[PDB]
């Protein structure tokens, strides 16, 4: 769906921009620093599930380009099974959010955070 | 769930950036320079709806900025009205979208630009 290469990179950027704002948005109620409305989380987490699965269908082949390192592309099996395993961790997450399960929302909530901190070590530019 | 308002421009930019993708991408299809497989566009229009319903959220009081005209708050309820009618009119296009019916989705996708380009003129700076 891009005309160029560079439409790719800004298109994944925004779904990881939008990403990260619907898994960060969660960190205060997490922490206990805001209310836990099962309800809100449960609709949160169906939006990151539908959020999680966009960006990687950018990272198409020749979409080098933006704050992505080069080994992307090179080790197209490995960055393919981060992206699979954090979506598999965004699958225990919307468990642990349907269930309205508190306890099972934040250690699914720190594994899917590890997720992201590790694809971004290896496959993110400094 | 934005610490400044320049956190919420750059949210509203990257929905408003995913969305646009998610309905242009479809225009060869609609045009008939592209294959129709009913499958795969009632799919993109699942994505499109829970994207369409993103934006507006990210509108709050005080978050003036962006390409975004000062028309949006103090018109609140015809900015309202307008994203509120953009988003019915999406029903209409996930209604197509289900029934796999290719006239449907091109009369809605049509119907959908034009709100798409209304917005615009009215609320989108220069
Ligand atoms: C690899 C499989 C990743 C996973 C899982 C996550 N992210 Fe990531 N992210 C990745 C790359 C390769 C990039 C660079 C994209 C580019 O072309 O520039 C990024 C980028 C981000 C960004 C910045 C987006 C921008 O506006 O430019 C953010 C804020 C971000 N990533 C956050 C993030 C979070 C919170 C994740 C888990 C919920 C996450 N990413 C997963 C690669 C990968
Ligand atoms: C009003 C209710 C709108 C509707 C419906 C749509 N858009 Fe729009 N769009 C709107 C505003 C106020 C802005 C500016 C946001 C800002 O703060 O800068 C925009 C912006 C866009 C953009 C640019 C996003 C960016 O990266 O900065 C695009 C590509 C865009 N809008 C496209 C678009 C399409 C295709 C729409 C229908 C499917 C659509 N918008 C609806 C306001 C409104």
């Amino acid at each position: 769906q891009f005309a160029k290469p560079e439409d790719a990179v800004k298109y994944r950027q925004s779904a990881l921009t939008l990403m990260a704002s619907h898994f960060g948005r969660m960190t205060p109620v997490v922490k206990g620093q805001a209310p836990y409305d099962a309800a809100q989380i449960k609709a949160n987490v169906e939006v990151l599930k539908t959020l999680s699965a966009l960006p990687w269908a950018a990272f198409g082949p020749g979409t080098e380009g933006g704050d992505a390192r080069p080994e992307i592309w090179s080790d197209a099996a490995s960055f393919k099974q981060k992206q699979q395993a954090f979506q598999d961790n965004i699958v225990k997450l919307s468990a642990a959010a349907d269930a309205g399960d508190l306890d099972k929302l934040r250690a699914a909530f720190g594994d899917v955070g590890a997720s992201c901190k590790a694809c971004h070590i290896a496959y993110r530019k400094k």
